[PDB]
């Protein structure tokens, strides 16, 4: 339960630290903490501008010897502005550069939408708003799939997909790597139920990212949900005698997702692997799970127009 089996036939911990957000000068600590007290799953992105940052800390580990390679289990994703064919293997070799390993475990395309390549994460004209590549989701997954065939990584999977996007790349005339993963938000607001039974009913993992609501997220406001601070969710933590938190992350886990909370925080990072020895009733379960309302933290919302927006589809 500690791992699920992908359908590579590796194995990927349930339990895994995430980094968007996480300061340059702040990560590479944060990850040996993580390596330190257990944690064998880091979730990274190239976007993220701190990947140097985190090899910077599973280098120090393996030279330590406190975890074998082949223990760890990374993750990153190709950014919007290399879909191009062309562009893929690049993309994943500089993420192996900063990362310093010569293999990825996972390799996700980030979001399905294709921007310009460029050295602008977020093109924009001068009507400013964000120019597309007219590049397909079909010829980026034929260039994901050879970089398994290359070695560069063990599996690939896809982030942000609804229901149809997946559908499209498992219905490829001549599909030859299925997606391992579909990475998607989730927790208590947004529980995502149609298109988890979807993935699962199709053989691909999910990984639910923002677990704990995103509190740091940047476009944040006063009135905005606040999980961590539900009331209703504290009740059922307090009968539990566990953090909020610690709730939130084992909701997933009982849901056979894979989940991964940031933190920059070593008390918090510690205290977010504590979730391995107890369990949520069903009543708790089916409880957090009637608190849905359809509410996201990540909604791309300046590319709504794209033609390869996610989330217009129910799921
Ligand atoms: N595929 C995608 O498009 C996508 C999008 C969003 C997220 N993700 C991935 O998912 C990871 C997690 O999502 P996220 O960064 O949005 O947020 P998150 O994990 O839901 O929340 C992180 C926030 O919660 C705080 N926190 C962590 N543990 C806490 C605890 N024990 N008690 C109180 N506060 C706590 C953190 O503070 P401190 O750090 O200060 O401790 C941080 O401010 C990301 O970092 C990224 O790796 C992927
Ligand atoms: O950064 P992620 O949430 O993993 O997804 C990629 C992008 O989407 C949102 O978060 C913002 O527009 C940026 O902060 C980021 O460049």
């Amino acid at each position: 339960a500690s791992r699920l089996l992908l359908n590579n036939g590796a194995k990927m911990p349930i339990l895994g630290l995430g980094t968007w957000k996480s300061p340059p000068g702040q990560v590479t600590e944060a990850v040996k903490v993580a390596i330190d007290v257990g944690y064998r799953h880091i979730d990274c992105a190239h976007v993220y501008q701190n990947e140097n940052e985190v090899g910077v800390a599973i280098q120090e580990k393996l030279r330590e010897q406190v975890v074998k390679r082949e223990e760890l289990f990374i993750v990153s994703k190709l950014w919007c502005t290399y879909h191009e064919k062309g562009l893929v293997k690049g993309a994943c070799q500089k993420t192996l550069s900063d990362l310093k390993l010569d293999y990825l475990d996972l390799y996700l395309i980030h979001w399905p939408t294709g921007f310009k390549p460029g050295k602008e994460f977020f093109p924009l004209d001068e009507s400013g708003n964000v120019v597309p590549s007219d590049t397909n989701i079909l010829d980026t997954w034929a260039a994901m799939e050879e970089l398994v065939d290359e070695g560069l990584v063990k599996a690939i999977g896809i982030s942000n997909f609804n229901h149809l996007q997946v559908e499209m790349i498992l219905n490829k005339p001549g599909l030859k790597y299925k997606p391992a993963v579909n990475q998607i938000e989730c927790h208590p607001y947004l529980t995502q139920e149609k298109l988890i039974q979807y993935c699962q009913s199709k053989g691909i993992v999910v990984t639910a990212y923002s677990p704990l609501g995103s509190p740091d997220r940047p476009w944040a406001k006063p009135e905005d949900p606040s999980l961590l601070e539900d009331p209703r969710i504290k009740a059922i933590a307090a009968k539990h005698n566990k953090t909020t938190a610690q709730v939130l992350i084992r909701f997933p886990m009982q849901r056979n997702l894979v989940v991964i909370p940031k933190s920059v925080t070593p008390e918090r990072i510690a205290e977010n692997f504590k979730v391995f020895d107890f369990e949520l009733s069903s009543q708790d379960m089916t409880t957090l799970l009637s608190y849905n309302r359809n509410w996201r933290v990540c909604a791309l919302l300046s590319c709504t127009s794209h033609k390869d927006y996610p989330f217009h589809e129910e799921f």
